């Protein structure tokens, strides 16, 4: 009676959390499911094999989960890892005490569809961006693959596409740089990517509420897999909240309630010295309180307080020191979870999308890599829940010089938009973050979807 589903996720830490978070939802809708997760070299990185040991030594989390380790061999290449999946999947399958209900691949691990096919077993994909993400790829990819386009062509240009996800045209500046830029880059995406409609169904790392249009768009394609929207999934206890900083919430609580712009992209230092130049300028000229996550600048200096100076205004630092804050590593959904945080500068990474909307904190979009631009337009224009500072800002690596660098002006109005206390964005955002939490609960849409996913990998199996 038992039904078994074999999970590989991408390497990392961030992807490894939301598998794992989906994981213990799924296994809370029917005792019959148990979840294997395999893990790529679970004995050599510390935060990861912390994290599976935690997971399993707590029996909040049921005996239903469990990992096993994919050690990197010697020689290791994708046929390593293609004939080391193929040996676990037959072991598993041997076992007469529990049925093999699948894999669920990562976006980024889609080639082991075939080692599904070669065990005659349901393959699935948790894709951990959007629907409209999602669905925009596979448009993308349906017009290079069905209709012979060039993708290239799209790179800088100033057309709009017709995205059948989208209820306004997609401008060709917001589509991800690694499907406009040719070579090796969009052939390894359009490997990836192609896959993903020929598995039996989809997860997705949202809520239909959220983007209702894309996945009634996804779910009347007759020729592509149901899609699932079963989050959004968070890497922390959703239901007691994110672990934070004492310092940090002690000053936070010495600030009125909304009264605070957080400014956080990862603590990367992706930004040149020019952009930093342009948003310490607006902070300024905004009077605004702020918390600015800004990674320590490598500007040679013995102290780290000189080396901040050297990339900010002149005397910022002593200008602002009663109403901001610059520093480096900050929690970033603890911060957000704080009242007195109003509102949120961020890089429009999906994880940083879910967790603001979650705590109701509106966003200015300022998008750096991936598909951060789509998400910022997807946020700023077809939702309308954000305020925009740009939209098609790239960055192809860490502190790149940019030729078009935004302007204080245009950051500070952003930021004066963002912290009004009335505004139609501000009421969205809130309204989408009950949405959100009510998707999750028992008869929410995210509830309903992982029970769906749960009950269609059961009867697949046949």
């Amino acid at each position: 009676t038992n039904v078994e589903l074999v999970f590989i996720p991408s390497p990392g830490l961030s992807h490894l959390v939301s598998t794992v978070e989906a994981a213990k939802l799924l296994l809370h809708r029917d005792h019959r499911l148990s979840i294997t997760v395999l893990i790529t070299n679970l004995h050599k990185d510390t935060k990861v094999e912390n994290y599976t040991l935690k997971t399993t030594s707590n029996p909040n989390t049921s005996p239903r989960l469990r990992f096993i380790n994919l050690p990197t061999q010697e020689e290791d290449s994708i046929d390593s890892q293609i004939r080391q999946v193929r040996e676990i999947v037959s072991v598993l399958i041997k076992n007469p005490d529990s049925k093999l209900g699948g894999l669920v691949l990562d976006m980024f691990c889609t080639s082991f569809i075939q080692v599904a096919e070669e065990f005659a077993i349901p393959s699935y994909v948790f894709f951990t961006s959007g629907a409209s993400a999602l669905g925009l790829l596979q448009h993308l990819v349906s017009l290079k693959l069905e209709h012979n386009q060039d993708l290239t062509q799209f790179k800088d240009s100033d057309v709009e596409l017709s995205v059948p996800c989208f209820s306004v045209p997609v401008p060709a500046k917001v589509l991800p740089a690694v499907m406009v830029e040719g070579g090796p880059i969009e052939d390894t995406f359009m490997n990836y990517f192609k896959r993903i409609p020929e598995t039996r169904g989809i997860m997705v790392n949202t809520f239909y509420e959220l983007e209702s249009f894309a996945i009634q768009s996804l779910l009347s394609d007759a020729k592509a897999p149901k899609v699932y929207p079963v989050g959004p999934i968070l890497g922390f206890d959703q239901t007691q909240g994110p672990v934070g900083d004492d310092a940090i919430k002690k000053w936070l609580d010495d600030q009125p309630e909304n009264s605070v712009v957080f400014l956080c992209f990862g603590t990367m230092g992706s930004f040149c010295e020019g952009q930093v130049k342009e948003i310490a300028m607006a902070l300024e000229k905004s009077g605004n309180r702020f918390l600015w996550s800004l990674r320590k600048p490598e500007k040679g200096r013995v102290t780290e307080y000189e080396n901040y100076e050297e990339v900010l205004p002149q005397g910022f630092l002593e200008r602002t020191k009663g109403v901001g804050k610059v520093m480096g590593w900050a929690p970033q959904a603890a911060v957000l979870s704080h009242p007195a945080v109003g509102g949120f500068v961020s890089h429009c990474g999906w994880n940083s999308t879910l967790e603001s909307l979650w705590f109701g904190v509106p966003m200015a979009t300022f998008p750096l890599y991936a598909e951060q631009q789509m998400n910022a337009f997807l946020l700023v224009k077809e939702e309308g829940m954000a305020e925009m500072i740009t939209l098609d800002y790239k960055i192809d690596f860490k502190g790149e010089k940019q030729p078009e660098i935004v302007g204080s002006d245009e950051i500070e109005a952003a930021i004066r938009r963002l912290m009004a206390e009335e505004s139609g964005v501000r009421r969205k955002v809130k309204e989408m973050q009950n949405k959100a939490r009510s998707a999750l609960l028992e008869g929410g849409s995210s509830y309903d979807a992982q029970c769906l996913f749960v009950h269609d990998v059961i009867n697949n199996i046949g």
